[PDB]
């Protein structure tokens, strides 16, 4: 029968785990039946022998069988998360946040996974929380804020109560995970579509075979700079889920007129200087934060039509994203966003 | 600047540690200042790396800088330990418990560290217990053991208070790491001599290594039926440690007139079981058991001369061995012991 002798004996050994083990190990984690000592055992071994699709697909499964759901038929059929892993050790400002304000505008239902700063000056709900959005909503009140607002967001502590013995160990022994992909790979919503940051390049493939299994259109992204985002300081390799199948590519935004940034171009600060940062760029303002913003939204907006050409789509992507910005329509709704949440 | 992040960061990296990093942990670990998450991260990582002599030499450095000592000019400088880390899986009789005694009787000084049982029905220190003989003894006494007897046990609960935080983790996760090396590298009493059971035996020349660089002279030895002792059913690996080099030998027991024998042969039970067949030994009773405990016995003798040939050495403590069951010498050493202790 399954035990944690067996199963971490098993990983230590340098071995796959049979079907259901992972799961097992998961769901024990999961419902307070693990000791800490084991729970960080279990995520540095599967880490260092190194996780498989189907491994990290029974945690996430597992996960996701634990989490509050959103109500039946208040998911859109084509919404798109844009979240990322965290952890590329680099100050920027918040990408995949401001990224899914744009996409929400260029009317394409966003519902959006997130969760606080772990190793950063300010996290996507720090951000959000800071410009007077309200990131604690339960089910019905994020399912509300999609159908009228045109995005909602789900906090991963709000919808995974389950997964806090979980979080506190990761949180003691400070070094990334497997349990670090989770947070992307377990959005309570279950959106088909989604762009990806994976900071881990090692780990950016199993992601994406995650997805896959799913069924899902993907774009799981690593900046060749480190960043858990489609960057503009070079190039990034993205992994291109669709049909069922992964497709490894480098992306360049030199070949769609994006000039070289310099990473400190895309630094940020607290969640009051990253929230000025969003302010401005939804203001109308030109230069290197923009277009990390254009580019990113664009590739949520590709990934949203994979759902159903890569150069066309991702020039009409490229076109709605900026169209969104300059009509002022990303400003607006992240007003109609903050007063949905006061109302 | 040291920090669990920084060190489980480097281990999850497959990257050895640098000079100080594994004695920092460990110090961590012996002065309770680690989260049990931390420690375990700890552990798992360092075997899964796979744990360098260095790195181990450090671990076991940290812990013998803690421990209790025994009093000044108590222990002989040519005093031998018979050791193994446990863990071979086989619930055999106790042959090292059953070695050290005829050791000792035939005048090789032994201070035993040990332990109970982890895996098995019977660990050393349970059998002596179910002896008569006194395992839970301060430095004082154990001294006065080895002096009066001719033989002292160190019970690692009493002389290594400090490591409960080590050994509640290692309990609580049940599989093995590098601490499952640790027990016969932190005797209190540091001989500079023994016999070194090793069941995995990957790790056998790390442990040798550890020894080494203590200038001891030991044999690791790792039977290649998986027992962390010299077996007699088939040949042994002996990783032999003498002016600070490691030399790697296969083991025949049958070069020295021993009929190969069957593992359950040496299969032992609950501490009843094992007193009772220890007690059969020292009667003189022939057999299985009896090559076992002889040819150990022999080893830890040939450990011994190695403090100043092989097979005229191995030929010697062979009729030593032999004598001190023959002569009733260690039957009578083991009567004496309980004696003192009562006494
Ligand atoms: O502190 P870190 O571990 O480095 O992670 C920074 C943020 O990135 C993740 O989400 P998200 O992609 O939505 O944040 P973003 O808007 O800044 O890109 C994560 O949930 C954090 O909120
Ligand atoms: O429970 P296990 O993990 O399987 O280990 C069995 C025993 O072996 C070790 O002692 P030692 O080798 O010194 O004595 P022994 O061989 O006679 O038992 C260890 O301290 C245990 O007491
Ligand atoms: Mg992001
Ligand atoms: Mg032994």
């Amino acid at each position: 029968v399954p035990s944690w002798p067996q199963i971490l004996g098993r990983l230590t050994d340098n071995r796959d785990l049979a079907r259901g083990q992972a799961a097992w190990a998961m769901d024990q984690i999961m419902t307070g039946n693990a000791r800490p000592a084991q729970i960080a055992a279990f995520a540095v071994a599967m880490t260092m022998k190194a996780p498989t699709a189907d491994e990290v697909g029974e945690l996430a499964g597992v996960m996701l069988s634990h989490a509050h759901p959103l109500p039946a038929d208040t998911v859109p059929d084509d919404a798109v998360d844009v979240v990322g892993t965290g952890g590329d050790g680099v100050n920027t400002v918040n990408l995949s946040t401001m990224a899914a304000i744009v996409v929400a505008a260029a009317g394409v239902p966003v519902v959006k996974h997130g969760n606080r700063a772990a190793s950063s000056l300010s996290g996507g709900a720090d951000t959000l929380e800071a410009l007077g959005v309200r990131i604690d909503l339960g089910p019905d009140l994020v399912a509300r804020s999609l159908a009228e607002v045109g995005i909602g967001f789900c906090f991963a502590p709000r919808f995974h109560p389950s997964y806090r013995h979980a979080a506190a160990v990761r949180r003691e022994i400070g070094v990334p995970t497997v349990f670090n992909l989770l947070g992307p790979l377990t959005n309570p919503a279950r959106p088909r579509a989604g762009l990806i940051g994976c900071a881990f390049a090692d780990l950016a493939e199993v992601m994406a075979g995650v997805f896959a299994a799913r069924r899902s259109s993907v774009l799981v992204v690593h900046g060749d700079d480190g960043l858990d985002e489609l960057t503009t300081t070079t190039t990034s390799t993205i992994w291109r889920v669709a049909a069922g199948s992964v497709d490894k590519l480098t992306f360049d935004p030199a070949g769609f007129g994006f000039a070289r940034a310099q990473l400190d171009q895309l630094a940020g600060g607290d969640a009051q200087a990253n929230a000025a940062a969003v302010r401005a760029v939804l203001g109308g303002a030109r230069g290197p934060v923009r277009d990390a913003v254009v580019l990113n939204a664009a590739g949520a907006i590709v990934a949203h039509a994979g759902l159903s050409e890569w150069l066309p789509a991702w020039e009409e992507g490229l076109r709605r994203a900026s169209a969104a910005i300059d009509t002022g329509a990303a400003e607006q709704l992240l007003a109609r966003w903050v007063r949905f949440g006061r109302q």
